[PDB]
DNA sequence: AAAAAAAAAAAAAAAAAAAAAAAAAAAAAAAAAAAAAAAAAAAAAAAAAAAAAAAAAAAAAAAAAAAAAAAAAAAAAAAAAAAAAAAAAAAAAAAAAAAAAAAAAAAAAAAAAAAAAA
């Protein structure tokens, strides 16, 4: 579903499961900002794939916050992709 | 080779949790005024000191409020039953240092493979 803002949310705050789990399959290891290493990110495309409706572009605009804030490299370097999924049929 | 326990199939019973968004309150942790407390200067009312003095305890003695005796009568407090408040004694405990077992990096060297030379 929804997670933190970071902008809003302390730092210490980033203890989630949700965000640990990125982290991790990032592997970029943004927590911390010293064990931070965008060389070591383990996908080159980064896809936001969330639902089309109004939702879903509240939660692309929390991960892009995280994306942002915490890893300033990985979207500067273009690796972050959203997809645009159908609402109708 | 016998016993026992896990797990999985599908209709049933019953639960639990994380975030966003604004506005108000309540804890809980800080700077920062603000006043006690303490160290170290000079400074100034009190004891000392002395001579000089006169105001209240002694003493005579009456008398007038008194403390013991007598009586009647009212009924506060003490000790025995129960029923609550509030504190030491003793035992327990959750993190927390110590120990032991498994994952990731390491190169030495060779099997198998790929590729090319004459």
């Amino acid at each position: 579903g929804k997670i933190l803002n970071v902008e809003k949310a302390r730092f210490d705050k980033m203890l989630s499961s949700q965000e640990v789990a990125t982290l991790i399959t990032a592997l970029g290891c943004g927590i911390g900002r010293d064990e931070y290493n965008p060389d070591k990110l383990r996908y080159h495309s980064i896809i936001i794939m969330t639902d089309a409706d109004v939702d879903g572009s509240h939660i692309r605009t929390l991960l892009l916050t995280f994306f942002y804030r915490q890893m300033p490299e990985i979207v500067e370097r273009g690796h972050v992709y959203i997809a645009q999924p159908p609402l109708y049929k």
